[PDB]
């Protein structure tokens, strides 16, 4: 029992409690989900399961190659007191490395192991130090225990009776009418749609009125959602006309509904928690010619946003045989098909069982991604991509983690394929399980659309997950609810007074003292694991959101430098938005390393863990854009070009190493300028801006420009300083970076469909207020879809100069809003 509220405290969220239900579903997906959980727990291997290998498939990047000597890898193994390095082949395991030199092969520092057959080039913390330049220092001890990984032991029209409609106090707008709207949707399609006649707008009022659709019953589709909404629209409550056990709704319902275009929120099958200030519904169930191949195949190549017409749909289905055999035609295939028709539905699932073509095809995750979002409500269809999927290394499943977890949104149960799916590879690794975990539990924390259905999946995990992660995952849990506490009770009390400096430390030290937990793992970089405080280190940070600057000792002996673990604790913004702005920064980079190119971008760690309130990795020896000219003229934005040269030259005290920092600079900045237009986010405050001492620069708080949501993007003349060029001139640098930009750029083109789908996905479930057809359909033209590649290359070039053609105008006008309050 003592369990369930362990599972509890964890989760944020009783599954138990079924006070917000008005059938068993929730129930009935705990039931279902244990044997995907113990099926995946019985048969993954202890030893590799302990020790979770991060490995990956792909090839060994170019720009890595050449970082290589040799057929030679040095790597530096640690014993007690002793130390010696070692000449390694890129392609011998890590066994071989032993006999070359029962114990094994963890990383200084961190809780990494270097183990299994695979090559020592194909380890992510390898790669990761020869990008950076780094050496690899392991010490050779026992593996962990795999015991400490243990788990606890029919032909009728369909008609719905709209009683009415109550609300135990209305708004101070008086005074209004109300009409009631029921669309039966499927994907967000709806089949047909009636009305009720207005009525005045009371706290109280009932129509007792049939609404006979135009659908006959049979017709209906698994998956169907009766759409319940309010106009003057005010209020929405969805219910799943057919239920978890392909049982027809049936009975009386009193509904809770949501108060107020393509958000997520508005497909959920769950009903709104406060039952005493919301709004309620009472409701009562009772050979191709060759000019059409052309055609078809157009259709098939446009983007996903791409709308089809009556005739492109009309001309998919006729000739679905035909279009079964183009993978990239299935999306538009499936939304060809009306699934208000039992018939059409039933031939629908006779193509898709003949799934060759699909089935042997190239897993596209684009494609993949399609078949998931708000356009798909069919299971079977839904299922196809989630087969797909199957084929991840968990490496790749790292990359897409993310998405595939807010797409659990679209899913109209709460237990379907995509669920088990993420359930069976979380458990089948702790890297993943450890995201998994954090994913779904930001969602549970400031989520009651779908708060119930994660917590029955993060339930699910836990339960399999083993003793040793549920007590790290507690470590973690008490931590950062301690660090909330403070953060918000600072928040409460301009210039960081001493007052104020004295309390933070003052409230660290009590917590520190016989308190918080002596060791936890940094939850974006499960490896680290923080130990003590350095209060001395500690701060409130002039912020308008004061957040706090925190800086803990690694808990780890072996660890090499004694550099601190920082970490930025803020509340004030929702850092869900953050989250998927860096995830997507890696996803652009994963795409850019296929094409062997290397923007330097710094997708530092960020966990949303609460309400408008998360934590973000201390990027070390980094200071803002606007910092660095405050220094040279601080009150007024007299922004000068030459300062950024400056302290460049200040920091990097072989000058050799600052011609690096200036072409880090170069590289760092053309991928920021790429990734950040083709999101729509690049015009930003120099002060959200911030750049290394080794001259890599990177963007931060994604999370103020969409909570708030005129320049291409920020290549201000300071930056093209560095460079070498001011105003009429070009460079030797200039070229270089405007070089690499057209290359980022036309590299992401290539998997535009990917982008798009993901851009999508991100505002639908992630920016509520950037949810219209318009906001969604900018990144198609900033893509430059359908177009060749010289006029793109020159589009984006364009972009540059409109960049120069301004110089510091939009930025000082940013000095004038944020910094003063024009
Ligand atoms: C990721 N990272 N690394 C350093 C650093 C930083 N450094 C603070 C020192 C800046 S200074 C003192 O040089 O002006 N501030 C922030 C940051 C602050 C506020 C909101 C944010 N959202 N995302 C990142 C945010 N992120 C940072």
């Amino acid at each position: 029992q003592a369990f369930q509220r362990q599972l509890t405290a964890l989760i944020g969220y009783d599954v138990t409690d079924v006070s917000n239900v008005h059938d068993d579903e929730l129930e009935f997906t705990r039931r279902g989900l244990v044997t995907p959980r113990m099926a995946e727990v019985a048969s993954r291997d202890p030893k590799l399961y302990a020790m979770h290998p991060w490995v990956t498939s792909k090839p060994l990047p170019e720009y890595l190659w050449k970082k290589i000597a040799n057929n030679c890898i040095f790597i530096v193994i640690h014993r007690s007191t002793t130390s010696q390095t070692i000449k390694v082949s890129p392609d011998d395991t890590p066994g071989a490395i032993l006999q070359s030199f029962d114990f094994v092969l963890r990383v200084c520092g961190r809780d990494e192991y270097l183990v299994g057959e695979t090559p020592i080039k194909n380890f992510q913390w390898v790669r990761h130090c020869l990008k950076n330049g780094e050496e690899i220092h392991v010490v050779l001890d026992t593996p962990p225990d795999p015991a400490l990984d243990e788990v606890r032991k029919c032909d009728r029209k369909f008609r719905v009776k709209i009683r009415g409609i109550d609300i135990p106090v209305l708004p101070r707008n008086t005074d209004l009418t109300v009409f009631v709207e029921a669309n039966i949707q499927h994907g967000q399609q709806v089949l047909c749609q009636r009305r009720t006649s207005p009525k005045p707008f009371t706290e109280e009022v009932l129509w007792n009125v049939w609404l006979e659709f135009s659908i006959k019953i049979k017709d209906l589709p698994k998956g169907a959602l009766l759409n319940l909404q309010i106009y003057c629209l005010l209020y929405y409550v969805n219910l799943l006309l057919i239920d978890h056990r392909f049982l027809l709704r049936r009975g009386e319902y009193v509904l809770h509904m949501w108060q107020i275009s393509f958000n997520a929120d508005k497909l959920t099958s769950a009903t709104n928690p406060d039952k005493e200030n919301s709004m309620s519904i009472s409701i009562l169930l009772d050979e191709m010619p060759n000019q059409l191949r052309k055609q078809l195949e157009a259709i098939i190549a446009t983007d996903p946003l791409n709308p089809l017409t009556a005739e492109d749909k009309e001309l998919l289905w006729h000739f679905r045989y035909e279009s079964l055999k183009h993978p990239k035609a299935y999306p538009k295939l499936f939304s060809s098909v009306k699934w208000g028709q039992q018939e059409i539905v039933a031939k629908t699932y006779q193509l898709l069982a003949r799934r060759e073509v699909w089935d042997q095809s190239a897993l596209d995750v684009g494609l993949t991604m399609q078949l998931l979002d708000c356009n798909f409500s069919d299971e079977n269809v839904r299922a196809i991509a989630v087969q797909k999927l199957e084929s991840l290394e968990d490496d790749d499943v790292l990359h897409y983690l993310l998405q595939l977890v807010q797409a659990v949104k679209f899913e109209p149960y709460h237990d379907s394929a995509l669920a088990r799916f993420l359930l069976k590879r979380g458990l089948r690794n702790k890297r993943i399980g450890h995201f998994l975990f954090w994913f779904l539990r930001s969602e549970i924390a400031q989520s009651r659309h779908y708060q119930q259905r994660f917590a029955v999946i993060l339930e699910a995990y836990l339960r399999g997950c083993g003793t040793a992660m549920l007590h790290d995952f507690t470590q973690q849990v008490q931590v950062i609810e301690m660090l909330q506490k403070v953060t918000l009770d600072i928040k409460s009390l301009y210039d960081v007074s001493s007052q104020v400096i004295s309390q933070l430390k003052q409230k660290l030290e009590n917590l520190q003292n016989s308190q918080l937990p002596e060791s936890f793992r940094v939850p974006y970089d499960p490896g680290l694991k923080a130990g003590a405080l350095a209060i001395e280190k500690c701060k409130v940070m002039a912020s308008k959101k004061k957040p706090l600057w925190l800086e803990f000792k690694c808990a780890d002996p072996t660890a090499l430098s004694n550099e601190t673990i920082g970490i930025i604790f803020k509340h004030g913004d929702d850092l869900r938005q953050d989250m998927l702005i860096l995830q997507i920064l890696r996803i652009m980079e994963s795409i850019w390393e296929t094409e062997s190119l290397d923007l330097c971008l710094l997708p530092y760690g960020c966990i949303s863990t609460g309400d408008k309130i998360g934590m973000i990795e201390i990027v070390k020896d980094a200071t803002t854009i606007a910092k660095i000219q405050q220094s040279t003229v601080g009150n007024t934005g007299a922004f000068k070009d030459e300062v950024l040269n400056h302290w460049l030259k200040e920091k990097s005290p072989t000058e050799e190493k600052f011609q690096a920092a200036v072409e880090r600079f170069v590289y760092s900045c053309a991928g920021y300028c790429v990734a950040t237009f083709v999101l729509g986010i690049g015009d930003r405050h120099n002060d959200n801006i911030m750049i290394t001492e080794t001259g890599n620069l990177f963007h931060i708080d994604f999370g103020h420009i969409l909570g708030n949501y005129r320049v291409p993007f920020v290549l201000t003349p300071d930056f093209l300083f560095v460079m070498g060029t001011s105003g009429k001139k070009t460079s030797p640098h200039f070229q270089k970076f405007q070089d690499i930009c057209v290359k980022a750029y036309l590299a992401l083109r290539h998997h535009t469909n990917l982008l798009i789908i993901l851009f999508s996905m991100m505002l639908m479930t992630g920016m509520p207020q950037l949810t219209s057809k318009e906001d969604i359909e900018y990144i198609r033209d900033a893509l430059t879809v359908g177009k060749n590649e010289e006029d793109a290359k020159k589009y984006f070039l364009d972009q540059i100069e409109v960049c120069r053609d301004k110089g510091w105008t939009v930025q000082f006008n940013w000095f004038l809003h944020l910094v003063l309050g024009i």
